């Protein structure tokens, strides 16, 4: 009874060559709720934003997605709103007062209905978050958007299923997210798990340590899966609704000039904006597991691995390049953890960056994992 969530991103269809990943490429049988990322809200009118009509509408991307029910009758079938590149502020705006919120809400269900949608994920990023948009009155009408979506969906009476992503830094719960009335409202809190380091930190570091390490201090010392997950419990989520997010991906780093210390905490050369792009994900910091396991685990590689004891968590470094992941052993460790503290399940940070061509000779590893662990386990009465 526990979920198995994919992301799946409508963008990577763009990537070249091997990098390819359309909604055919879906393992769907791996997953228990699969995710269409992302569309968005329109600035001046409140409405649904469909972000690549072309793909979405007129290429049938949406409905193709759905549609996957036919084959797959238990899976649900959702799409995220929100996502980075949509920024904060047309969400803050939308939700200010009465009137805009329901002008969304209604846009939403008019929208799910069109395509045959099981339900909606809100991901925006962040409620209250002064880096994104955000002001302090967010908190408490973000929690309204959300009892609003969950009475129309109610009255839809289609038993929608309405779910959000989340942070885990405590700063941005006590800015964005009244915890335990979220919860009540929501079928899932899809913890964000990751993105816990990067090149905006100015060290080289794992992005999703599952315990603190001895460098943590002040702002980064609880900021961990388990820390961050024990956070969401102690503010009153009950462990039956948290799911934990997994990334098939690393953030990456180039050391600073002349650095030949590559242990965890390293200086970097904050200006280069993170390590240099990788050939099918194009950007700066941030390289997709295959990527990574095509560079890195290849007989030949000169790339060196390392572990890091206390984050169980695989790093690797070539040059000024340095970059922080998720591979089979750590996310094995995280699924053994998931089961131990009772959560209700895993979801990945996106399918479509897992090894889905095989190239480092085993095609869906990681989501493999995923379904392994979650398919056996059964999710315990909240804590
Ligand atoms: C949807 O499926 C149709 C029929 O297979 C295909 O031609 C089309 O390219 C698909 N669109 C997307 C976005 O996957
Ligand atoms: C990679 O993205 C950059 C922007 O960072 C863009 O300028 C460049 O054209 C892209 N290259 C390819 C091959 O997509």
């Amino acid at each position: 009874r526990a979920r198995v969530v994919c992301y799946f991103s409508n963008w990577a269809v763009y990537r070249p060559g091997v990098g390819r990943y359309g909604i055919e490429d879906i393992p769907v049988d791996m997953c228990t709720h699969i995710i269409y990322s992302f569309i968005g809200v329109t600035e001046d009118t409140q409405q649904v934003l469909i972000i690549d009509p072309e793909l979405d509408v007129d290429k049938n991307g949406f409905k193709n997605f759905t549609s996957l029910r036919s084959k797959h009758p238990g899976v649900k079938f959702t799409v995220a709103v929100g996502g980075w590149a949509e920024g904060g502020s047309k969400y803050s705006k939308m939700v200010a007062a009465k009137s805009t919120r329901m002008a969304f809400v209604r846009s939403v269900v008019d929208f799910l209905n069109k395509y045959n949608f099981d339900g909606l994920d809100l991901d925006w990023e962040y409620p209250g978050a002064a880096d994104r948009g955000g002001s302090f009155s967010d908190k408490d009408k973000f929690l309204y958007l959300v009892q609003e979506l969950r009475r129309a969906f109610i009255r839809e009476g289609k038993g929608w299923e309405l779910t959000a992503a989340v942070p885990l830094a405590n700063f941005r719960l006590m800015e964005g997210y009244h915890v335990p009335e979220l919860c009540q409202e929501l079928d899932a809190i899809h913890v964000m798990s990751y993105d816990l380091r990067g090149n905006w930190a100015g060290f080289a570091d794992v992005h999703s340590p599952l315990y603190k390490r001895p460098h943590d201090q002040w702002a980064y010392e609880k900021l961990n899966v388990n820390d961050g997950l024990q956070l969401w419990e102690d503010k009153g989520c009950p462990t039956n609704k948290l799911v934990v997010g997994i990334p098939f991906y690393g953030r990456s780093f180039t050391l600073s000039s002349g650095n030949n210390n590559y242990n965890l905490g390293t200086y970097i050369n904050k200006e280069a904006g993170g390590g240099d792009p990788a050939p099918y994900t194009n950007a700066t910091g941030f390289w997709a597991y295959y990527e990574i396991c095509t560079e890195v685990d290849t007989a030949d590689s000169k790339w060196t691995k390392k572990w890091d004891e206390h984050g169980k968590c695989p790093y690797a470094y070539k040059g000024t390049q340095w970059v922080g992941y998720e591979d089979p052993r750590s996310v094995e460790i995280k699924m053994n953890w998931i089961k131990e503290k009772g959560y209700l399940g895993a979801m990945t940070w996106a399918i479509d960056m897992d090894d889905f061509q095989g190239l480092c000779g085993e095609k869906n590893i990681l989501i493999k994992l995923l379904h392994k662990h979650m398919s056996a386990y059964t999710v315990p009465p909240p804590r």
